[PDB]
């Protein structure tokens, strides 16, 4: 029951399988995940892997790579292309299990040539894990019953204190059901959304409606956003957006 | 030359034609054709012609057949389909003058079968030209200064301040204009206006409202969000958003950016 | 007296002139003299005269020019050369006192060329020496006109629209002893007119040399924020390094 | 029907009436009725009365007396003693009765003194008197028609915005003081200076509850640190804005 | 004052005392007497100890119930009914005083039935910051130092001040005070007051966070208005 | 290359140092560079110090002497008298050089004094910047800052009060106090980062764009305050603090011509 019975199990799964393959995204779990896999198993049993991808930032690739590299990892990029699946390039409803497949698939692939004995991932105990066990990935702080808490518990009891703070939400979200991404799109998507982050708007969404951006702010913040109306109008229509919009119901 | 030549040339243009039906919309052109006519020609030479559609507002209609009451002329209310002409209800570019060719073919037939000699408008300094309506205001040179000249001297105080505009203008090029999403966009409007906000536009965008305001007001229309939000979404939007360009963007920017704004609006 | 009193000693006033000159402003004082001058002498003997001027913005000149033509007058617009003047160029305290006499001055010149019996103005009851020694009559002035007679007869006559923001020179808006010279006075106008058509009828632009100090009713700078970029750049493209808003409001110094 | 229609009864009822007393608060309702008395019977055979109390502006009093000059009546003012009703100080939900009962009983005695025929008041269509007639509402006058007809006759001077019975500042059920109503006064006054002429100062004893129209609360607030001191300067502990908005 | 100093200090006062009891309320300063109490003297000679009651909120009774065990201390929680004394019920301005009053009397019971030698608590009833004389930075500094990156940033104030002195408190005036608070914090206003006037709510907003607040002005009064009060205001002198 | 290189270039330097004297101002950079050095050689050997000046606010002296000794470091303050300077007193566009002329003088008679082997400071991306040496950016502070525990560091970043005067304009002890109580003023109602620059008899408040709109509600407070500290006219500047970081890529070109027209 206690945090130490469950570090326990963890680090018995560990030694087990004596050489893994980590997903590795820079959030706590997979941070205590890959911290743990190194102290049980050494740098050179251990690969953590980053996927890049056009659902995902350059920004939050490049922080996952430094934070394994800072950890002490060997840390490996791979480069997935999910808009070679027509259910993600079409962004059905289900398109998210389709881009979990090919992500397991990928990861999967690393380890067979790597002599890894399975692939790990930073899911905990709290669906949408039909992917991971299709695949065979083992979540071992699940399986270690290890709740948030028992993660904030461990990474302070073992000195981690960096990690990505901020969570990533996939592209697709911006985007209808039913509505094409493409690589022109996203783009447009991520760069307006990077510019309104610059501006000191940390939570914001630029959905895609077309012609049409409809940005999403926490409420609280729309009345210092009017100073930037202009700015933001101009800069998203060189984006390639006919018309710039203030959902007038804010962030979700 | 002088607005006393102006007025003139107009006169004897009406007694020439003796008998006139007039396309009354309540402005003060036509209010100014009107009373002229009315005043030339007498109450039984003059037909005032007002029209209702669907795309203006049962309110301005009413507005203007109470004024040509008022003037003293007898008025007919006519009623256009404009949603009958597909160029009008596909809302293509050219849509305007298929409105106009339609109100001005039933002005003719109006004014045929009430023995007009011409149908007369209020258009100053075209489905006009093919249909023979006249704008003798147009004929005569008035600018809108001798107008409002001639208005003020023949004591006309009372008109429509607010000309109104077509709800096509509300929708993009080649959408498809209904009754329900026209009546969706009018209640809209008529909703924010009833906030304090005289000046406004819900341009319709399927799922999306695109609301235009001034932008000196946008500060103290956030008061009112949630309410706005969730009222458009009662009348049928999803989504409902604040244009951040605002009301005719780019007309209050500074010079490089409103020519910027230019250079993107023209690429589309 | 009576309103009508007052008004048949203006229309007697006016019978004896037989033909004039009215300076037209398109406040309500001047409206009411012209619409009295139109009324009892006719079209044909009534000019309205409009100055156009550095000191002043084109807009009140045009919605005067269009103002006057509503009410029926012939009306001409005419160019003053303020700055030829070192009094006003210099911006001292008499600098008004010297427009005032070159204003008198051409309206003597058009008067005298058109056959006109006199210069009128809109002056009422409550620096008119140079009106005095122009020789040119205040008949409002000369009736017993108060403000509220000027309602009055406006009323009586149906007279409903004028220009009700009276525009001031723009030489208040460089501290004295500061020379006005036709670049600082086009920046200041160009800066306000933007301002202007921002939807912020009363404003100043205040001249600190390389800075701007906007001045706005306090009950408007909430609504400025959005504009706040547009402004900044729009004004350094005019020439100012600095744009800033006085935290105090319009007519916030004074002192 | 027709506006002309509606004039013309409004004349024919005056010209019957021959000479009357206008009850004139300055409105454009009241402005339209003593500017038509005074065209249909002449500044001799109509008398304006304005009335000032302790329950409207000394501020309103001063602008309609002006405006009723200005307009061409003679007038009179009239001093109305409402606080000595009980009925009215003790602010009930029936207090808007007796108010009404001594304004018209008060307008009458000046009515019968002078040899009016009537009593005539600015009460328009879309609620009767009895000792007064609303010679606008007669004639089927609505809020349009007051000012088409005004524009038509030319006025364009009047009170834009009544502050209206400063009762309606106080609960039901509270006793009025000349004290509490001046402090509620004073208050709106400062607002009033600042730029908002719709507002209200609801008082809740040591409470000050400001009632703004919703759209002006956003420019308001450059004025809240000086609206606290001054509230608090005229007696207020707490000086507060309603979130509801005006009404 | 090294950082050394003001650590070894605080080691060799806790290492003295053998057995403590710690109240605990989740601030990083009783977040860090408690992880020096665990290193120094062992888990089995620490009892954490954080006080429910009605004049502070549950959420945060949970959250120091949460973090306190995520540390690894022995956790304990006890419930103190201050209404049940006349000076708290009746809102006097000594009321503070009669609070503190059970608020020591409990943990004293506590730690005298545990074998414990002192109550300590996190003030910068002994307070071993404070007498190793610990600013907030230094506090900052031994807090990453451990590793502690969790601990409750907002800390809390009792109910009784949002009632004028003289009130007499009520389950239902408490619970409609704190709902009206919890509900403003989720709009994005973390430091706020529901001020209790009978009828009337008088909001205190930091001045510098109304202009962001008018967004939500109906929803706010209409909100509140459903909890029980009859006018919802904004006080314009801002918090305090 | 990697963030571990560059600290194994930095501890590599400091070691062949074996003394040194760190010029402490309390940013990150220089609590980088005075922790490393305290980890790498010891107490004994580092002696820490803060200059104060009539240009420096006292509170962010003392703020820096406090995190100095917070590390562990022997810290010692010295003032700077920098407008016995003409160049720093009239502020001349080169006032920046002599300031920073009078400054090394003083650490490098410190560092003689105590046997050190250099002065360092914090400069990043006889005097030593090891960070600059070692490759850091801005990036790689914050994270060697991370991985150390640092957390105690100046957050509203301190400049050189000069910055707040024109060029040709004279400093004094007078005008520069106005300077610093109007600045404090302005961060005890909730503005940590503002600058009151300095024109004459104008103010001109420069504050983040972000900030503005919550400004308003101070707008009153704020000009009597400053008029009582004698200035005649409390502006804002419309441009903001840092004017065109933020704007769109047309018109942050258009602003940096416009700044560029007054080098
Ligand atoms: C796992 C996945 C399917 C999304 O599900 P999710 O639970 O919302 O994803 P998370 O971002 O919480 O990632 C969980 C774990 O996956 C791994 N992971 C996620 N993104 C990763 C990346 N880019 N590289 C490596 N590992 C990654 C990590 O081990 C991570 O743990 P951590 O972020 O808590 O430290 C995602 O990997 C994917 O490929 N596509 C996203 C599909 C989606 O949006 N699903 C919605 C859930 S119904
Ligand atoms: C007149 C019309 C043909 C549009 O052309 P337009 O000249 O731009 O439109 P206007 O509103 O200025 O019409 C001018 C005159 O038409 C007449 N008119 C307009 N609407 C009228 C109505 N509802 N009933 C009767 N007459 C009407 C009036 O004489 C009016 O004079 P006014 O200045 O006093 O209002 C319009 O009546 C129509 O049939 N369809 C409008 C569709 C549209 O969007 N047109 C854009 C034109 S670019
Ligand atoms: C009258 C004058 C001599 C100064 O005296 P003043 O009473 O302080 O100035 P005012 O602005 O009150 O002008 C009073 C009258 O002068 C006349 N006047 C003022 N500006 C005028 C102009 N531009 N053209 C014609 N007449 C003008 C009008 O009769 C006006 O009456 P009104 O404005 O009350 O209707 C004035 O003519 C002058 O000095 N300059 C005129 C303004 C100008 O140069 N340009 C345009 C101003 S918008
Ligand atoms: C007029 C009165 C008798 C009540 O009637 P009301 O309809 O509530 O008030 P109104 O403001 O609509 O008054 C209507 C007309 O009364 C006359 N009137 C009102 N106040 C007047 C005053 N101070 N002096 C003279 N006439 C006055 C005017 O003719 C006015 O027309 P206008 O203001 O539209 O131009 C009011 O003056 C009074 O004495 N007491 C009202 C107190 C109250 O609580 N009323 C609640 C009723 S809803
Ligand atoms: C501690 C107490 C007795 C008063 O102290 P205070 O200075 O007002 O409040 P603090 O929150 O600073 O309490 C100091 C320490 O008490 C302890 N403490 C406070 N509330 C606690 C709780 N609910 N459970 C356990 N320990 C608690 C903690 O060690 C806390 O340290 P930290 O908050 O700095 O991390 C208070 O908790 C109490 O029981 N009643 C409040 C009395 C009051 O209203 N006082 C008004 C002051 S004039
Ligand atoms: C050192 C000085 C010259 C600032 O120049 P700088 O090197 O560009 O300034 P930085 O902000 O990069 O600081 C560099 C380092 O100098 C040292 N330093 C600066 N001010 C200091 C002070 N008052 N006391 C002690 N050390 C100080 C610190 O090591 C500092 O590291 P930091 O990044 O943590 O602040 C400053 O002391 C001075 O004399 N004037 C400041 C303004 C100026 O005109 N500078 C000209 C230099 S470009």
């Amino acid at each position: 029951a206690t945090l130490a019975t469950k570090k326990a199990t963890l680090v018995a799964a560990l030694k087990d399988l004596q050489r893994v393959t980590v997903a590795f995204s820079g959030g706590i779990d997979s941070t205590l995940v890959l911290k743990m896999a190194l102290d049980v198993l050494g740098r050179d049993n251990v690969t953590a892997v980053v996927a890049n991808s056009e659902l995902f930032t350059d920004e939050e690739f490049d922080k996952a790579m430094s934070l394994a590299e800072e950890l002490g990892a060997n840390v490996q990029g791979t480069t997935l292309d999910y808009l070679s699946d027509d259910h993600i390039k079409n962004n059905t409803p289900d398109s998210w299990y389709y881009a979990k497949k090919m992500f397991y698939s990928r990861l999967n692939d690393i380890a067979a040539n790597n002599g890894s004995a399975a692939v790990l991932d930073g899911m905990i105990k709290n669906p949408g894990l039909k992917a991971r066990s299709e695949a065979g990935a083992r979540s071992l702080l699940q399986e270690a019953d290890f709740f948030k808490t028992d993660v904030r518990a461990l990474a302070q009891e073992l000195g981690l204190t960096n990690w990505n703070k901020v969570a990533s939400c996939s592209v697709s979200s911006r985007f209808p059901y039913g509505t094409t991404l493409t690589h022109d799109n996203i783009a447009q998507v991520m760069a307006a959304e990077k510019y309104l982050r610059s501006l000191g708007f940390p939570t914001v969404r630029v959905r895609f409606h077309n012609d049409i951006a409809r940005i999403e702010l926490p409420e609280a913040r729309i009345g210092d956003f009017l100073v930037f109306n202009d700015r933001v109008n101009r800069q998203l229509q060189s984006l390639g957006f006919r018309y710039v919009t203030l959902d007038l119901g804010g962030f979700r």
